[PDB]
């Protein structure tokens, strides 16, 4: 299970337009806060992702970017981002491959299940700076990530 101080392997997944995105390119200009959520459009995931949305200026101030990720298909991620006016990428991990890399994949007798809600703050060298796990409040994912990034400011 991925933890603070581990190095994340690079990966590629499509965003809400179907365009391949790569972690190392997403990291171009600063850390990425990669937030795994179980299911697009559900009330708890909407709360978590809208809190990330509402903190756009604060993440920009620490030169960090927000990226949501789940096993939902591109077409559902597209609707979620359109309805909620998200100003950031939502990645579709349609086989749970990246979730498995991070240790957050769930399945039942071969059926891919929703991921375990977990946020990874990833530095530009792919080190994990912080992990917010599934027992935290919905707002704590963005709040703790932002506080960690502020703590490492220069």
């Amino acid at each position: 299970h991925m933890k603070t101080g581990d190095t994340v392997a690079d990966f590629e997944l499509p965003d809400q337009t179907g365009t391949p995105r790569r972690l190392s390119v997403l990291l171009s200009d600063g850390p990425v806060v990669l937030f795994f959520y179980p299911a697009a459009m559900t009330p708890g995931c909407t709360k978590e992702a809208c809190h990330f949305r509402d903190l756009a200026k604060e993440f920009a101030e620490v030169r960090a970017s927000r990226v949501g990720i789940s096993t939902d298909p591109v077409r559902k991620q597209a609707k979620f981002a359109e309805v909620r006016r998200f100003d950031y990428p939502l990645l579709s991990d349609a086989q749970g491959t990246v979730a498995a890399q991070f240790g957050v994949k769930r399945g039942l007798l071969g059926k891919l299940m929703p991921v375990k809600r977990t946020t990874f703050v990833i530095d530009t060298d792919r080190k994990v700076l912080d992990v917010i796990s599934s027992e935290f409040s919905m707002d704590a994912h963005a709040d703790k990530a932002l506080a960690t990034l502020r703590a490492i400011r220069s």
